[PDB]
């Protein structure tokens, strides 16, 4: 049982498990049943930008995504990720299809983590930014259907050579190097996410989502997480 | 309307149609409605064998699946091919998709075709077996979206180039010549047919199956039979 927190850009609502009856991004601690919620107006095969911030002073996970000259979608939630998260961890990106599909393809993604700690300018930080991927990311995991190359992008999800997404497809990709998220010397403790994606499908039914998440090192896919599950968790407790 | 006698490997239960609510082997005389079935623990990505006998004597129909280290599955039935099926016929491999999907994939295939008559030691038999599929094989009638080569196998129904199953996908191989199957003068008439398959879905709901079957020489695929109706029969009565 890995741990997970995350932020999820749902776009199909699985109302059986909880879901809004409607596309929405949430902060899942733990469970596929987001502890909080925001309605999501998703723009089909348009670019848009997911911001994730954090920091231990205020212990608020916030996230926004937003499209060109469009409003954007906020959610935030309190949480102490001391008592969530190991003490290092890796982070990615996921996504899925069930019966239902849509690319989900990562254009850019950028990562800051910060620990300040009880001393003199002694700040431990690490960030990478990616505008373009490469056929060989040697520091990236891919786990799944995921693959990049593409175009330059991160594909998370299985495309046909004609473009078109298909069902039943779950992918990953972590940052290579275990993060140190948090510290019990630390006196501030931060990071910040930031993704843009192209979420595109032939019908008005896209699924089931991308996510931005947070896991113990040696996390790996659930088995049947397809679907609904985001490729996050075992099931829909 | 062709006539059919078929074993078919059914991974999708169709309720409304008579299937039992579970991947199972059946024995379909004329109808996909099966006269007699068997409970069949599929295993999703592992390759499998089939052996399906009968001899003029006993007018027993019987066909086994089994996995390696697992148990097998069985059914038997009683039948006189006699009063169904034409003195000629024709052999082959048949298999679909639907909404859901699966690959099709044949390894290897052999049958074996027996008449001894009424005249001290005169059989007649017809022996193939394939254990390599080419390009161009010119003793198999292909129909649908079967297609050879890829791999050395023979892949039923559709598989974009990156492996994964398609829908809707309705595809047979015929073996090039008649086979005389039967004949009112034979003392025993007998047949055997094996082949190895793979079957292997994305998710957790395959569909929807493989079959042999024998049918009228200038048997070709029902239009509209795909999904539930494994490419053999016109409907489901
Ligand atoms: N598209 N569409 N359509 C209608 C439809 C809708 C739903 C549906 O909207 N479900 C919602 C949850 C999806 O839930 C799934 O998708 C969502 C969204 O991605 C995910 O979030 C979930 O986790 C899950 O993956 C289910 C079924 C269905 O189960 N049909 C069964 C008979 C198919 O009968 C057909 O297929 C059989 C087998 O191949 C054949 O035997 C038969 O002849 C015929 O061809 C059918
Ligand atoms: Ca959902
Ligand atoms: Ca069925
Ligand atoms: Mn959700
Ligand atoms: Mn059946």
């Amino acid at each position: 049982a890995d741990t997970i927190v995350a932020v999820e850009l749902d776009t199909y609502p699985n109302t059986d498990i909880g879901d809004p009856s409607y596309p929405h991004i949430g902060i899942d601690i733990k469970s596929v049943r987001s502890k909080k919620t925001a309605k999501w107006n998703m723009q089909n095969g348009k670019v848009g930008t997911a911001h994730i911030i954090y920091n231990s002073v205020d212990k608020r996970l916030s996230a926004v995504v937003s499209y060109p000259n469009a409003d954007s979608a906020t959610v935030s939630y309190d949480v102490d990720l001391d008592n969530v998260l190991p003490e290092w961890v890796r982070v990615g990106l996921s996504a899925s299809t069930g019966l239902y599909k849509e690319t989900n393809t990562i254009l850019s993604w950028s990562f800051t983590s910060k620990l300040k700690s009880n001393s003199t300018h002694e700040t431990n930080a690490l960030h990478f930014m990616f505008n373009q991927f490469s056929k060989d990311q040697k520091d990236l995991i891919l786990q799944g259907d995921a693959t990049t190359g593409t175009d330059g992008n991160l594909e998370l999800t299985r495309v046909s050579s004609n473009g078109s997404p298909q069902g039943s497809s779950v992918g990953r990709a972590l940052f290579y190097a275990p993060v140190h998220i948090w510290e019990s010397s630390a006196v501030v403790a931060s990071f910040e996410a930031t993704f843009t994606f192209l979420i595109k499908s032939p019908d008005s039914h896209p699924a089931d989502g991308i996510a931005f998440f947070i896991s113990n090192i040696d996390s790996s896919i659930p088995s049947g997480s397809t679907g609904r599950l985001l490729g996050l968790f075992p099931d829909a407790n």
